[PDB]
């Protein structure tokens, strides 16, 4: 199937090797039957772009799982919204670890990851569009979440710093995602370095929001769900596979050398789902 004139350029970009944008997003899986765990501010599950496919399954803060920020709804939309998403029929499963202003703690994030590792329904992917300072406990938790069978996509971060200095971006088993722009530039805020595995569209990404509507925002938070969604397409297309197999497929099939302004020591690779 082909979505003509997708409402976010990020979808357009990941289905082709070179600019110019084709104003189209082609997909041959929808990720049906794959579970995508959005570890974030929760999901506004009633949004029309989710159909009936979004349900919150855990809240680390003692709340009801519902998004009261918008960020997690936006991220969920890029993973799996009908109009805004990469994997348009995936099951979206909200894991609320951040509050109404988009913040939390290392321990609440680990609680959400622990829930997903224990209770995920295979085949499963997880998206972590969040980060903080380096934490050995958070990195270990991320490594064991991936090893439990959940492909793990994490944001490199928006601090213009080395992602090896941040967690969970620096975890060995993460697939860590930097942000590009619609001209294939490195986004000015994007973290960089040897702990980044590839770029994905991150600046001015349009997706779902709290108010029933849309929002266009920027960040490695927006790049990461393109990768999580592609991993969900992978599992629906080929069957379940380990995080290391899918990560290797992503980086070897990524578009090489098109990012401008890349920071030397960072892979010049851009997410490319064409070969699915
Ligand atoms: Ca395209």
């Amino acid at each position: 199937a082909t979505q003509n004139n997708p409402p976010s350029w990020g979808l357009d970009r990941i289905d082709q090797t070179n600019l110019p944008l084709s104003r189209s997003y082609t997909y041959n899986s929808t990720g049906a039957g794959v579970n995508a765990y959005i570890i974030d501010t929760g999901i506004y599950t009633a949004h029309s772009d989710f159909g009936g496919r979004a349900t919150n399954v855990y809240d680390a803060l003692g709340g009801n799982g519902q998004d009261c920020n918008g960020h997690g709804t936006h991220v969920a939309g890029t993973v799996g919204g009908a109009a805004y998403g990469v994997a348009k029929a995936v099951n979206l499963r909200g894991v609320r670890v951040l509050n109404c202003s988009g913040s939390g703690t290392t321990s609440g994030v680990i609680a959400g990851m622990n829930w997903v590792a224990s209770n995920h329904v295979k085949p499963a992917v997880a998206n972590m569009s969040l980060g903080g300072g380096y934490s050995s406990s958070l990195n270990t938790a991320a490594n064991n979440l991936a090893s439990s069978g959940v492909f793990l996509a994490v944001a490199a971060g928006n601090e213009t710093t080395n992602a090896c200095n941040r967690s969970p971006a620096s975890a060995a088993n993460a697939t860590t995602v930097a942000a590009s722009t619609s001209t294939d530039a490195r986004a000015s805020y994007s973290n960089y370095g040897s702990c980044v595995h590839l770029y994905a569209p991150g600046s001015s990404i349009t997706s779902a929001w709290l108010n029933g509507g849309t929002n266009t925002i920027s960040g490695t938070s927006m790049a990461t769900p393109h990768v999580a969604g592609t991993a969900a397409l992978y599992k629906a297309t080929y069957g379940d596979a380990s995080f290391s197999t899918i990560r290797s497929w992503l980086v070897s099939n990524a578009t090489s050398g098109v990012i401008t302004g890349n920071v030397s020591g960072t892979p010049n690779l851009l997410l490319n789902k064409r070969s699915l």
